[PDB]
């Protein structure tokens, strides 16, 4: 009876939710500028009755939608994504992600007054970076994913397969202060923020021999100086690193503040050196949880691939050092198909992406129904996860 | 005899007008190529003094040249006009002074020029302060226009009086490397990077300070360093001035420089594009004769010329001296410890001793060149010299 | 019936003389170009056997090419012998074992050679750890050296029992730079910077490791960075290697390398030099069907062959191995807890079970070179597999 | 004076045997700290004329004070002797002839001692070309050895004579970073690189050039650099010269050197020392009346004292003229075009021009320390304008 309930309700309304999708698709807002896009998500829960906290964790367009049964059992929540890319607009296909949380949050919220628990859509601007970037990096500091007792999503991809391996990344300002002086008259009263600038490029690509080989660092100079005549009094640059683990990446990245430092010592300059947004972690996978969804992306028609497609680069790690999740991928196309490109963008606004959404929100809520239900494959997962971590 | 006082006469009779003129540019600052109402109030007052105008000269829209011929045989009197601002800063170089100088001793000298023959010509000079196709008098030397003016007059203010200063020669250069982009994480082996290319030119200047003489300098920006972080960028752009006490010395200066792109480009497998954003400025050869002629107007004038080390210039009126016997003095617009290019400066530009220089410098200038046309010998004599000088 | 006992007879009656020849070279370390004794004692066996000798291969005056020829039809199989020890640790690599066991099983298999036809013939492979005109088989190969034998065999000691791993294609490299020295304080503008190219290159190659494959390295030391502090150089000296993953790959990498310096040499007005000083190792080019031969007899032998990864490799004999059939097998000399070129594995280049794997090595080596010579289907399927990979 | 002819006469009478000291000297070229065969034969002629003698002077083992005391009130006069000679150019400083000058000029004014008052001291100055441990009278200073004498005298073979010319503040400066090795193919990633620090440093003090005064050097070159390919070294090590007008300015200048160090160092994580290798060179403090005395019997003696501009000098007896009142004079020894440091200027300083000017200089040391002891009025002057112009 239960299962039956959550799969009508979607197959009715399909239409109403893919709709939903092309009218995101349509108007691509870059991360924390989705006001569209959050506001679209957020009526359709408000519309099903759903308790709407909105602007979390210093995001004006998260919020976090809550239909609470006032009977004990798990807290189950839907990450929704929104966030487009700048010039490919929705080559990520997060159109297609969170119309797909919101359709099974809505679809299991339909039974939710029977099983017991809690069901809990948490929107998620920024997942593509950026400055303050990475939402649920911010929500897992600010304490938000307490709530939830496991975080569900899927991602559009080229196959359907589980959860990928995902690495640390951190995205840091260098900014260097000095002195200004004319170059030609009285260079000798400068303090050159240029040559700390420069000097610090120097450092980082010596830096290369001596680190791992999975470990990455690579940035720009935003700001150069703007006077041929006039020694630079403040140069900007911006950075990526990137390890395996948060713990390795941590050493690395303090690694380069110290080049900045050394830098700055060597040219009489002062210097800042920090993140632009809260770091992303790598994924604690939960085999169990994965077990669940590759066992009901059978159920509805999709082959679930075993094969290595590759690390990923999620927000979505973050929340799984807390709660057991998951990113797992719905084929929307060809094999040939590659995110961030414009052939993936036309693939989230097609026929099979609109069938990978319902067949998305399918899953999720049909786990949801069986995390709830039943008690010994929830404690399953809850007690992997926390040996795991 | 007379003809001296009828100079004298206009200039100090309607003097006013001309000052307003000067204030009305000051006001208005406008920066290089771009000095439409400066140009145009100045050619409206040669025009009202029947001067015979040809506007957009070697490539500068807001350039000119004004002539007034006699139809009989003399010398050709130029001066030198120049009316651009600084940017944030607004005329802090006094430029609204020499602009309208040289046109009040131009139409000074005018009024008698149909006695004594010979012609007046004023030569309109945006963007002396430099930049993209900047330094219109080295467009104009490279375009033949200075061969229309025998001897080149000017003023300039400055914290004292004084001759004609040694000035030095300059270069203004764009660096752009071109590269192949790629994503820095997942494959930087099929990137060519740009941006390692512009370290590598800068570190290469850097090493190449110890190696040029101590007159001569190499500085620069990055103005183009990449814009994503992920990317390996395929575009940089860096902007540098290299300076050499002389053209030749430069030449071979700018050329290290060309080689140290050259290498950088090699080096990351980049291509490369190095050169002058504008013509190029040459060091001053200067015709003593000429600056004593000033110092005797000066001091008649009622100028005390000082006689110190007020250190070298950096200026397009050396171009105009390889040319022709050219000056480029000072008078004295107020406190001995006015420094170009400050607010002070263009403050002083405004004030009542500013406007003062601008009409003695005026003076000067109109009756140097009375004398240049009616003292053949004086004539002959700094030809002669210059000629020697350059030759 | 059974040329294979005569072969075996020879090697086990008399083992001991070459256990003996093994331990000269082994209290006797030579560094690679300087095995006089250790190519001499070699030699001295080979004659005594009468096998034909040339010397001075290649230029490398401690070579040779020992030649046993039966007269009548057949392969040619060639066994290597290498005898170089490295400075301070002397036979730390175990290199006194792999020229005597190949010694040994080439005069194993002469014994039978007149009746079964064909030819042996024993290169002696000085300075395999490289250096200053070293990797003697690169040499050889370029030499036409290789032409003379149609199979390389040959046995290394090491942790275990095991067939040819990959090797790695190497590099070694010097850069010099030629400026024009002036004094310092007083007239640098006349000078051309010898070590303001030097550090330029090197500021260049520190650039480059952000845009080459993983598997790729490029790594150097400053040997001549100027004498004097008031004059500027007129010379600077460095040395370089680099590697990749085959030699295709590498005269690229070696190139963007030759560039780094060019452009330096440009930057700065001076001039350069940029090239190898040895011949430069290649990946190996593995065969098999030749590793199975090997695998057949090493068990026979009583040894275990282990399949495992056992990381890559970098020797000349990889360059061997583009010509003809080639193997670089190891054989277990004590414990899997066995470093090499450490102080622990010299001591079992010496022990009993260092002598050991000599013997074993030795006759399974005459043995595969019986069965190449004899079985035409063996020896015709490891040409062809050989020919088809390369 | 009888006293100025016996003095006269002791130099010239005998001055063939000093000519050759200087020539056995010369034909036995030593390098700083190494001067045994020098330092003892001028200790053994003065020795033979009854100077006390103290050997290893202020960790020099090749210096002495040589002292002649009349017993009596009286200036002690100092005569700097050195002797060290450059690496592949034999003598081509031309010291052969000043600590010869020196020995016979102390050894003249000697024979008059005895009746005038006071005392001559010779000082024993090896390595003043620089070095590890190099020029002694920096030590000497710092070890207060110039507190024996009240006036420094000295003579220098050049291109022509002159007075005391000014000279620069000199430090000589070691600078070694220390890592931790690894296989640069196999474990570059748990290394410390020593040679990163090295090249950052070098990358660090190009920079620099462009910051420092247009009077300020600093140079440098790698003495090691790492040793094998395939290791990542754990040690470099570079030696460096810094040079200011004034010791105050070269501390600022040094100090600046060395955050450029320790920068590097913070870069790569390594550790590092930065310090000098010999006492630092100051700059000369110059007294104007003891090079008129000077001048004053240069003239006397045959020279023609020049005035113009010789350049600026470097050496460790502007150290002493911080102390007490020093001269470093010129004395012509051939050409006009002599330049030091070349093999035409050790060919000089054997020539019978340099014996002439080894003699002059001589008679000009020991005439001018009579006077200095016998006239009290002008000894006193040079002194307080000294006390006046050092502070
Ligand atoms: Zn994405
Ligand atoms: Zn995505
Ligand atoms: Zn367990
Ligand atoms: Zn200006
Ligand atoms: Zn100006
Ligand atoms: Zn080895
Ligand atoms: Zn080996
Ligand atoms: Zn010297
Ligand atoms: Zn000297």
């Amino acid at each position: 009876g239960e299962k039956q309930q959550i799969l009508d309700y979607i197959e009715t309304n399909k239409y109403s939710y893919i709709e939903i999708s092309h009218r995101i698709h349509e108007r691509p807002e870059l991360g924390n500028e989705e006001i569209f896009a959050s506001r679209t998500l957020i009526d359709r829960l408000k519309e099903h009755d759903f308790e709407i906290e909105t602007e979390i964790a210093g995001h004006a367009t998260g919020f976090i939608a809550t239909y609470d049964s006032g009977l004990d059992g798990p807290a189950i929540g839907f990450l929704a994504e929104y966030d487009a890319l700048p010039g490919l607009g929705h080559a990520c296909g997060h159109n297609i992600i969170g119309t797909a949380s919101v359709l099974g949050a809505i679809g299991l919220k339909q039974v939710i007054d029977q099983i017991g628990g809690k069901v809990v859509v948490l929107g998620c601007p920024a997942e593509e970076g950026g400055e303050n970037g990475s939402a649920k990096a911010s929500y897992v500091k600010a304490g938000v994913i307490d709530q939830i007792d496991i975080a569900l999503m899927i991602h559009p991809g080229n196959e359907t397969y589980k959860t990928i391996d995902t690495l640390a990344v951190d995205v840091l300002d260098v900014k260097f202060y000095g002195k200004s002086a004319h170059a030609s008259e009285n260079a000798d009263e400068a303090l050159n923020a240029l040559d700390a600038m420069i000097s610090y490029f120097n450092g980082v690509a010596q830096l290369r021999q001596h680190i791992k080989k999975d470990q990455r660092v690579h940035g720009v100079i935003l700001d150069g100086g703007k006077a041929a005549n006039i020694i630079p009094d403040y140069t900007h640059a911006r950075f990526y690193t990137r390890a395996m683990t948060r713990k390795e990446l941590d050493i690395l990245t303090e690694k380069v503040n110290q080049i900045a430092r050394g830098a700055a010592i060597q040219t009489g300059c002062d210097y800042e050196f920090g993140p632009i947004q809260n770091g992303v972690n790598e994924f604690i996978k939960t085999p169990k949880l994965d077990d669940l969804f590759a066992k009901y992306a059978e159920e509805v028609g999709e082959a679930v691939i075993d094969d290595d497609f590759g690390y990923g680069s999620t927000d979505t790690g973050n929340v799984s050092h807390v709660v057991p999740t998951i990113h797992p991928h719905i084929k929307i196309g060809s094999r040939n198909l590659v995110g961030h490109t414009h052939r993936f963008r036309e693939a989230a606004a097609s026929v099979h992406g609109d069938e990978a959404l319902i067949k998305g929100a399918k899953i999720m809520a049909l786990m949801g129904l069986e995390l709830i239900t039943n008690q010994d494959v929830y404690q399953d997962i809850i007690e992997e996860h926390a040996h795991l971590k």
